[PDB]
């Protein structure tokens, strides 16, 4: 359901879809199917077992497992995040900017003191398929080279991040499908919907005309900004 | 499961059971069947739906509804308790020790400013069958007579309290049954079990001999209490 709004001029549905995909790779967090499986297993668990309003009334009166599981998961993520911050700070303190070694070997030197905390954080945030050890070592040597702090190294891993952070095979720009009820060479107009389908997800794009705006002046006298100590 | 230990001499099982029942009416909180129905409905909900160890493993790995429901119930009880304390304090502040009225009419005057908070607290703590409005008004006039504070009035209602606080019909001393594997005129000895059955509950009493204790002196020289500033 991640959603962003974009302004476009007179483009065709093709070219509007192209600008939408540019902004998709720049702006949306990367598609993670592992963040979606909890809702699927919850719906399948409901599949394991007038009347439709009473069943909803019995559901909403029951114990909400989801609230407490989300609070407990958020607490575990904050704990693993604090462990990871401490591990990466005490890993970066082990080397000095100045045995002499290049940033790749310095990254390989200080990585075993942060590796387990990062592995546990990427498992709890379901990001472990996105970062191989080679990728983490390359980004580690990158941050050691450019004088970046532990938090600046760690911002790649703390949040989801957009699609272009990741490896070039993890995004796939050749597998895009454009669904439209009309010809895609037609220009945009108010109320059309076109869908940009990837292999698992889709970008549902509905187009609205930017409204006709009427401006008018009104004069505020700058002498009319007088205030009193009386209460209002 | 409420349990207390008592020391007794050479009594018969009859007379030991009598002393146990004296201490029952003095010491144990009153039998409340409404505090027991949650476990019964939970066991019936398990009745609604090698392998016995794997089922226990799947149970203990699941979401514990009971922990969060007990925490939420304890939070609601603390909130209703705070409402009740504020209501009874601002009820007792409405009259003065000195229209002139006796403590019964003063109790009836200040009771509608505390009645709803007390009703909600007795419902959330499942004590509403134990206190009629007449009983609360008599105890209210009792505390107004004797110069007792709001908290001293309220301690009858905040906790469960023993069986002799309550009305004389709510305890029932004529319906006691003594179960014993031997003759009840026999004296107590080590390891006997006798059961005192009421209509719904029972007092399971197992008797242990108080052990043979061997004392000895050892001499500690009061000059040998010398200490040093050195760390230990």
């Amino acid at each position: 359901g991640e959603s962003r709004f974009y302004s476009l001029g007179h483009l065709s549905i093709q070219r509007a879809a192209l600008v939408v995909l540019e902004n998709y790779y720049k702006d949306f967090t990367i598609y993670n199917p592992n963040l979606l499986t909890a809702s699927k297993f919850r719906a399948a668990k409901h599949m394991a077992g007038a009347m439709i309003a009473a069943a909803a009334r019995r559901r909403d009166s029951s114990h909400n497992e989801l609230y407490y599981e989300e609070a407990e998961h958020e607490r575990r993520v904050k704990k693993r995040k604090a462990r990871l911050v401490v591990a990466v700070e005490e890993a970066f303190i082990h080397i000095q900017r100045l045995e002499v070694m290049d940033p790749r070997e310095a990254a390989q030197a200080i990585f075993p003191s942060m590796a387990r905390a990062l592995q546990k954080y990427l498992r709890i945030t379901r990001q472990q398929n996105y970062h191989s050890m080679e990728s983490i070592l390359q980004h580690l040597a990158f941050c050691i080279t450019n004088g970046m702090t532990p938090k600046a190294f760690l911002e790649r891993y703390l949040s989801a991040g957009p699609t272009l952070q990741y490896d070039k095979d993890r995004w796939l720009s050749t597998q895009w499908r454009l669904v439209s009820d009309e010809a895609v060479t037609n220009g945009l107009r108010d109320g059309i919907v076109f869908v940009l389908k990837c292999l698992d997800f889709s970008l549902v794009v509905n187009v609205k005309k930017i409204p006709f705006i009427i401006l008018s002046e009104e004069f505020i006298d700058p002498k009319s900004h007088k205030f009193v100590l009386r209460l209002q």
